[PDB]
């Protein structure tokens, strides 16, 4: 099954800047998110289809996550990736898709829509704590990208 969740967020950063930073997540995330150590491209050019391997630390243990870039829609300031391997995919989970879309907000900032698409095996539903964790991760990454732009104003 596929279960979809949307959350509306705001930023003081305007959407073209955020969107540009989002596309730079491979370099930004290991700097700001303590546990993310590295991002390696396995196949592809950064565009849709690209497979990436993230190396993280959890509890002093090195772990690996696999991502797939799904779609990048500049017209709607949209950047979509999926978690396709590693700890967030328990056996009844197939894939988790994290979509971010931005529009102009009032006061020269942004309104974002964070979509989480939790793909399960067969008739299973998402575990409640897994969903909570997934939403937190999605919002954390958004706030890492935003944090970077707010701390490095000249760069965007
Ligand atoms: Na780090």
């Amino acid at each position: 099954g596929v279960f979809t969740f949307e959350d509306e967020i705001t930023s003081t950063v305007p959407p073209a800047k955020l969107y540009n930073a989002m596309k730079d997540a491979d370099s930004i995330t290991p700097k700001i998110i303590d546990d993310v150590k590295s991002v390696e491209i396995v196949e592809g050019n950064g565009g849709p289809g690209t497979i990436k391997k993230l190396t993280i630390v959890e509890d002093g243990e090195t772990k690996f996550i696999l991502h797939k870039v799904e779609s990048i829609d500049e017209a709607n300031y949209a950047y979509n990736y999926s978690v396709v391997g590693g700890v967030a995919l328990p056996p009844t989970a197939e894939k988790i898709t994290f979509e971010t879309k931005l529009v102009e907000g009032p006061n020269g900032g942004s309104i974002g829509k964070l979509t989480l698409k939790y793909h399960t095996k067969g008739d299973a539903k998402p575990d409640e704590e897994e969903l909570k964790k997934g939403k937190a991760k999605g919002e954390g990454l958004f706030r890492a990208i935003e944090g970077y732009v707010l701390a490095n104003p000249t760069q965007y």
